């Protein structure tokens, strides 16, 4: 049974958080500790529910040899009760998660910016919805650095 859990969150769960989830899953799978972890991603919004990751994100993960398979889903009340960590991308995500967390029965989760783990101090993982392939590459690299640091030692 899993003993550790992380939910990556962004606005739509189509660009940033599916990438963070996929990067993190590859780390724990390659280290044969995936059975210890629950890894997932979700949206603050219901707008994209059911949709796969953005093809720019799919292309970026294919180039880097990272498996990614996801259907967008909106965060639920249950998620605040069950996850150890909710790691989000930007200041608006953090405000939205903190507001929802204050209105549910149980908040087990520590809610933090994923970028707070970056040794290169690029705090915000910026929404690449209107962005180019370079902007997706920047997001991927932020996720690589932050996910490695989080797996090494959680705040
Ligand atoms: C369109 C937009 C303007 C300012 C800041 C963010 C976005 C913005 N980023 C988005 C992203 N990464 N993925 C999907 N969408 C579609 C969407 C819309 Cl149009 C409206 C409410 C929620 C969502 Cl999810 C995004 N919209």
């Amino acid at each position: 049974g899993a003993t550790k859990s992380v939910l990556f969150v962004c606005l739509g769960n189509i660009c940033r958080s599916p990438i963070a989830e996929a990067v993190f899953r590859k780390l724990v799978t390659d280290q044969n500790i995936s059975e210890n972890w629950r890894v997932d991603s979700a949206a603050t919004s219901g707008y994209e529910i059911g949709n796969p990751p953005d093809y720019r994100g799919q292309s970026c993960m294919k180039r880097h040899g990272i498996p990614m398979s996801h259907v967008a889903r909106q965060i639920t009340k249950e998620d605040f009760a069950t996850f150890d960590y909710i790691l989000c991308m930007d200041e608006s995500n953090l405000r939205d998660l903190n507001r929802k967390s204050n209105q549910v029965k149980t908040c087990k989760a520590k809610i933090e910016l994923l970028g707070s783990y970056d040794p290169q101090k690029q705090l915000i993982i910026e929404d690449p919805y209107y962005g180019n392939d370079s902007d997706f590459e920047t997001v991927y690299q932020q996720c690589v650095r932050c996910c490695r640091a989080f797996l090494e030692k959680a705040h």
